[PDB]
């Protein structure tokens, strides 16, 4: 079964746990390439009762650093905020619990904006039929695949 966060039938709690970054996406590629502050390895989602608290690694120079982050619920159900490299706020369009998470953000910082959209995995990888579906939903989003980068071959500290 799958759900969206925005839909009526999530249930949040299924998101608990572990998680993997395995491709990204932005229509401002820039901020998900090499140095780009967006280009975060999910490691876990803690979910609390109004908050995530989202466990991450950044990479420079082949060096790890560990990165937390708390996305609190706004007024719209399903959508969360938080604040990092300036405002986001995000939602999950799809999700089946077990396998992938699928993730659309969208970033204000300097007046400016972008979007992003990841897909996570529970194992360090996923399918090429989920990863064709995440494809799909990116370019619902207009974010062409040129812009959707896979690391699953470079997620592990
Ligand atoms: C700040 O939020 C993020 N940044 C980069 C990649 N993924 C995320 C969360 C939407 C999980
Ligand atoms: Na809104
Ligand atoms: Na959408
Ligand atoms: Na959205």
């Amino acid at each position: 079964e799958e759900a969206s966060s925005t839909g009526r039938n999530f249930n949040v709690e299924k998101i608990n746990g572990e998680w993997h970054t395995i491709i990204l996406a932005s229509d401002k590629r820039e901020k998900i390439e090499d140095n780009g502050n967006f280009r975060l390895f999910l490691e876990q989602i803690h979910v609390l009762e109004k908050s995530l608290v989202l466990k991450f690694h950044t990479v420079r120079d082949e060096e790890c650093s560990e990165l937390s982050m708390v996305a609190d619920k706004t007024e719209k159900a399903g959508e969360y905020s938080v604040t990092y490299d300036g405002f986001n706020t995000f939602t999950i369009p799809k999700t089946d619990y077990d396998n992938f998470l699928m993730a659309h953000l969208i970033n204000e910082k300097d007046g400016e904006t972008f979007q992003l959209m990841g897909l996570y995995g529970r194992e360090p990888d996923l399918s090429s039929d989920i990863k064709e579906r995440f494809a799909q939903l990116c370019e619902e989003h207009g974010i062409l695949r040129e812009n959707i980068i896979d690391l699953s071959n470079a997620n592990r500290c």
